[PDB]
DNA sequence: ACAGCGGTTGCAGGT
DNA sequence: TACCTGCAACCGCTG
């Protein structure tokens, strides 16, 4: 009987050559938890153990760099995320395969060599993803590969929101809420089960030439300019995502009473959750986070509501996802159905100054430096610098600010970055352009001593709180006494806010009329 | 039809 | 304190 059982597994070792492959394709959805596309594959494999190999893949795609600027800090985040993801898949008797190449070229090969029966992935609405996925579905159809996609990057499916709103994406938040209240949310899933009867798949032609061909990229492979790395304040991956979420949810009174407008842009520690990079890469399920918040809200029936509550912030994400789904030119002014056409000026020197936090406005400069160094800044810090760049002071296109954020943010999100840049430039969604953030006054409310400025603009760290926000008010002798002379150790302010913002408000009114008269 | 309402997160000067 | 008004007056939705 022991002899018999031995004969059985020896024979099955030949049978293994006859297996087809089930592929889950990670792009976002970079997590095991609440991942229906992944769970699909793992359930299919375990429902028929012996029949399939499982290949969880991430395609490290050179085409991304034709579309997106990616700074060193975000490359490091991705490196860490893929490593965490392989660690978690290992626990399930699997692993991550990181296939280098463009999807259009990779998929023809692997469909054939792995004998792929089914491919799953989490859907996405970005133009890159739309064109990519269309090409892959086309190829899978031709090649007879079953493709099942799942919508789980968002709580609501943009397509279904647009359908329920009679074919149009809602363009106001309250209307969006009224629509999504009528939609059901799928069940939030746990991590998939361990794979049964899953020997490692046989090496393909690539693996045969280099056994490490699909192994997780190193820092050296992914970060080509490590001199641009800052402190690793927000480590990548689902494990860190979940730890951070549980920590952020620990104070249920803080959660229950959360109002975004009352959180500081310049607290030295984040005043909000900093779950955004995790949500952006899919290291954290938005649907799980929402579920967790809802549990807390049950226990704390006295709680804040949208727009300002924590659930409210998730809904903003959903909101911008839906409007972005409907408009591939979401990230440009021209041809963007939502966007006010505003004659922004080009000014290379001012853009450079803003980009590198050398505007001569300490608050603005502090924020831009934190962003560059750390890759996260608070929402209202983003407001301050985005308003400054666009309608507030420099009159430079929101698209140029978008580009800088796109490089520097760990949470860089096509829809969210574009949506909020339009908001802040009063190009779309927000239209009360008479409200202009003051680069001098805005930060004072939450940091009267200027601690944040003293940290990120250390050259000004000896200035009295009375002029650290407005160092040009200090005489030359006082500047010398504070160890920082304007024009020498810190730049002269590149524009005068008190003049230019009034001029820009007039320009905004004139642009608005032109746009009105087109309709 | 177009007035009235509400709109995540303005500032300054004031109660 | 947490809130108010004046400042000029925008948008989309609603009826
Ligand atoms: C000009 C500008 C550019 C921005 N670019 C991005 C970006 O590329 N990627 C990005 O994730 N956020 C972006 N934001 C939105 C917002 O600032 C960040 O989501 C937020 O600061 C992240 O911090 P948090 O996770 O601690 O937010 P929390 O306040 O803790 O909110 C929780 C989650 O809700 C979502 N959320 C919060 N605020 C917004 C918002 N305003 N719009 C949409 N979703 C929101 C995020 O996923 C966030 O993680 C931008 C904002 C501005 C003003
Ligand atoms: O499929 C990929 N997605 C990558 N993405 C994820 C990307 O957001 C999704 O592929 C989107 O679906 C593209 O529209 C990255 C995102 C970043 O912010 C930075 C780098 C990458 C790199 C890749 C990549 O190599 N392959």
């Amino acid at each position: 009987e022991k002899g018999a059982s031995t004969s059985l597994y020896k024979k099955a070792g030949l049978m293994d050559s006859q297996r087809s492959t089930l592929v889950h394709w990670f792009r976002k959805g970079l997590r095991l938890h609440d991942n229906p596309a992944l769970s699909h594959i793992f359930t299919a494999a375990n429902a028929a153990p012996g029949r399939y190999f499982v290949r969880p893949i991430f395609i490290l795609d050179p085409g991304i760099l034709d579309w997106m600027q990616v700074g060193a800090n975000r490359w490091r985040f991705l490196q860490q995320t893929l490593e965490d993801l392989d660690n978690q898949l290992r626990k399930l008797n699997s692993r991550l395969f990181v296939v280098r190449g463009k999807p259009a070229e990779v998929f023809p090969r692997i469909f054939k060599s792995w004998r792929v029966e089914m491919l799953t992935f989490e859907t996405d609405i970005e133009p890159y993803s739309v064109t990519r996925d269309a090409a892959v579905q086309k190829l899978a159809k031709a090649e007879g590969v079953r493709v099942e996609t799942h919508c789980s990057h968002t709580i609501y499916n943009p397509e279904l929101v647009i359908a329920k709103n009679l074919g149009k994406a809602p363009i106001t938040y309250q209307k969006f809420l009224g629509i999504v209240e009528q939609l059901k949310v799928p069940k939030v899933l746990g991590v998939p089960e361990k794979l049964k009867n899953m020997p490692t798949p046989p090496k393909d032609e690539v693996e045969q030439k280099d056994s490490a061909a699909y192994d997780c990229p190193t820092m050296k492979q992914l970060v080509k300019r490590p001199e641009e790395l800052g402190p690793n304040k927000f480590p990548g991956g689902e494990t860190e995502a979940l730890r951070r979420m549980e920590e952020s949810l620990k104070d249920e009174i803080w959660v229950a009473r959360f109002e975004k407008p009352n959180t500081a842009p310049n607290s030295l520690e984040p005043s909000t959750t900093v779950l955004s990079p995790y949500l952006k890469f899919g290291c954290l399920s938005a649907r799980l986070f929402n579920q967790k918040l809802k549990e807390i809200i049950k226990r704390q029936p006295k709680h804040s509501q949208p727009p300002v509550s924590l659930i409210g912030q998730l809904m903003w994400r959903e909101f911008y996802y839906t409007v972005a789904a409907a408009e591939p030119n979401f990230d440009r002014m021209l041809g963007n159905v939502y966007c006010m056409q505003i004659p922004w000026q080009e000014h290379p020197d001012h853009l450079e100054a803003w980009t590198h936090g050398r505007t001569g406005y300490p608050f603005i400069d502090a924020i831009m430096r934190q962003l560059r160094q750390e890759g996260w800044i608070h929402h209202l810090a983003r407001h301050a610098v985005a308003c400054f760049l666009t309608r507030g002071d420099l009159w430079i296109s929101w698209e140029e600010g978008q580009r800088v954020f796109e490089q520097l943010l760990l949470d860089q999100d096509w829809a969210l970055n574009a949506g909020n840049w339009m908001w802040l430039s009063a190009s779309a969604f927000f239209h009360q352009y008479f409200r202009v953030y003051s680069p001098v006054a805005f930060g004072k409310k939450t940091d009267p001593q200027g601690h944040y400025i003293r940290k990120y603009v250390p050259e000004l760290s000896k200035y009295p709180a009375g002029c650290i926000y407005e160092p040009w008010k200090a005489s030359l002798v006082d500047q010398r006494a504070y160890g920082c002379v304007l024009g020498t150790d810190y730049p002269h302010r590149i524009v005068k806010h008190e003049v230019v913002h009034k001029e820009n408000i007039k320009r905004m009114g004139a642009a608005y009329k032109v746009n009105r008269e087109v309709r």
